[PDB]
């Protein structure tokens, strides 16, 4: 694939850019799309930042937040995808890829470098590490909110400095954040302290349903779509969900069935020491990163998914401890 | 008070030493007591480490936890307390101030000053980041285990990078232990993700009796003494309830009322964006950070305390809305 020096001299070329980003947006997705969109801007360039998905509300009080339009009416010489493995992930923007050359940022290692030029680098924990990377290359000054933009994706893709993606080049790129005006106390803040209080009401049906195998190393729950409508919920309030399983004394692999709209179940999985989780989600058709991963099953009952995920998760556990 | 260099000289001319940490050990004064015993040793020095406590199930995985003693059977020539803020915080160690010179090294602005030389510096985040310095001064070479066990104390009294006291410094100092081989994740793991199932259904007391006030600005719960009992808990088990309740959207202030063992009453606020804790719990006599502080009653009815702190509280938030 194509290397940065090659995606920095195409950003270099063309002025009039889109960037885009992926729906159900999280952090490295705000986060990547606002710091290269603030970056090019800062070149001179006529740059529009688009996301076709509603921002969650814990963005509403970054700065620059607005700058991300659902219906942006742009056409622009080139468009950018940062952070979005596949075309069905950025929504009505695909359409663009048949129209306009396209450049691929992005650390999935499930990318399936749909761009012109595609720079895919799964060594990085985030998204923002690459624009980060794009920024100073171009020759962009950083301010304080650029800073800390920058600083989001890759402060909830380590969940915090928590996970095992923070190795220390995350830890580099933080300090280097916060010298120039990362502000990560307001970061954390509005990101993890604006928890709705029926938030704490689903987590409790989620424990309801919890459930222990293999020496109680394997937990499972579920949340079927009646219940997130029960609680005033959707899939937005269970993030951060399954990570809380995995925080149970003795358990290795979590495991979160969401059915979110009807007949869509999404599965998370997360391991805490050795099982690789993505093995089981490829296997499955779905992917991620050894230590979370996923699969999305569409037009299932949640009673078909959760018996063969937990087959497929079982046989392969089963496997590990022996080697 | 003794700077860092008064303090380094000390600890150089003497070569048998005891590094004594509070009761109710917590991540920095695991941390800070054993990068300090370290640090001496590998200078050639005779060090114990010593904490008058059963070190929490959390710390049992860590490099060189057994070096940490209950009962050290140790004749120093000099004391070294670190991180501890008064000298009834170090238990039955308290009588050796009577006998032996001591050393203070701390980061608490409440720090009483007893040692025969005090080094109290507040703008540290954690004692940790002091120890740090100390050891380079001294020559200290660092290896994995010491940096990871010094890293403990950082990631821990910063709330692993969320909280107001997580400035460039703070990061500068994980970026630069991470750089010397500490295993961040491997912190994160052990002191985050080893909750018993029993601290959820204590949380569900907590949430069950949760209190909000002052338009959802304020929320307040407890836990009573017999409600530990019932759970198979002890005040280990509820550390960090405090913070999930100021995580709700819309609170400023979180407080927290915790009975245990029976009539001793520990009083846990924190607030969020502006309001300073610390002016509470001083003038309850207690004490604190501006966002993180605490009040102790001895010999009181949990449903004195709780009024009494609760007026003290109203009274200046209501306050500081006008300012
Ligand atoms: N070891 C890990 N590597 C990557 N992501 C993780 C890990 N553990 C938990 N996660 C979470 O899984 C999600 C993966 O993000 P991404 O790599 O952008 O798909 C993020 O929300 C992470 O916080
Ligand atoms: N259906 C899927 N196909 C490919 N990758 C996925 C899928 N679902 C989740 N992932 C990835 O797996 C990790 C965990 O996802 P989640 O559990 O949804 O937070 C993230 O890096 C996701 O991008
Ligand atoms: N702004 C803050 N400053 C200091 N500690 C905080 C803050 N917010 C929460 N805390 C917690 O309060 C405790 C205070 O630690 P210490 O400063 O060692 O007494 C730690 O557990 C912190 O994680
Ligand atoms: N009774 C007290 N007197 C002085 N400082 C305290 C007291 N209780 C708690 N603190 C401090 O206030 C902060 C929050 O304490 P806690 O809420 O117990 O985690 C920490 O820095 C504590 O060391």
């Amino acid at each position: 694939g194509s290397g940065m020096d090659e995606i920095v001299k195409v950003l270099s070329q063309h002025d009039r850019i889109l960037v885009v980003g992926h729906i159900m947006p999280d952090g490295d997705c705000v986060s990547s799309v606002l710091s290269l969109t603030l970056g090019l801007e800062k070149l001179g360039k006529e740059v529009k930042a688009a996301v076709d998905y509603k921002i969650p509300y814990v963005f509403e009080k970054f700065p620059y937040i607005d700058k991300i339009e659902e219906n942006p009416n742009f056409d622009p010489e080139l468009l950018v995808v940062v952070n979005a493995s596949s075309p069905d992930r950025i929504g009505k923007f695909q359409d663009l890829l048949d129209k306009v050359p396209s450049v691929v940022i992005d650390h999935h290692s499930t990318n399936t470098n749909f761009g012109n030029w595609n720079w895919v680098d799964p060594s990085f924990a985030a998204t923002a590490q690459m624009i980060f990377r794009i920024n100073k290359a171009l020759g962009v000054e950083y301010d304080s909110n650029l800073a800390t933009l920058n600083y989001l994706g890759i402060a909830t893709n380590t969940g915090f400095f928590r996970h095992s993606n923070a190795d220390v080049r995350v830890f580099e790129d933080a300090y280097k954040l916060v010298k120039m005006g990362a502000d990560a106390h307001f970061v954390a803040k509005e990101i993890l302290e604006n928890k709705r209080f029926e938030q704490f009401k689903l987590f409790a049906e989620v424990l309801e349903r919890l459930q222990l195998l293999e020496n109680g190393k394997i937990a499972y729950s579920y949340i079927d779509y009646d219940t997130y409508l029960r609680h005033n919920c959707t899939d937005e309030d269970s993030a951060g969900f399954v990570g809380e399983l995995r925080s149970i004394r003795g358990v290795e692999v979590a495991v979160l069935f969401m059915e979110f709209p009807r007949g869509k179940i999404h599965v998370s999985m997360r391991s805490k020491d050795w099982f690789n989780v993505n093995e089981v989600a490829f296997e499955l058709g779905g992917g991620g990163h050894p230590r979370a991963a996923g699969v999305t099953f569409e037009g299932k009952k949640i009673e078909e998914v959760i018996p063969r995920v937990i087959n497929h998760l079982l046989k392969k556990f089963k496997e590990g401890v022996e080697s």
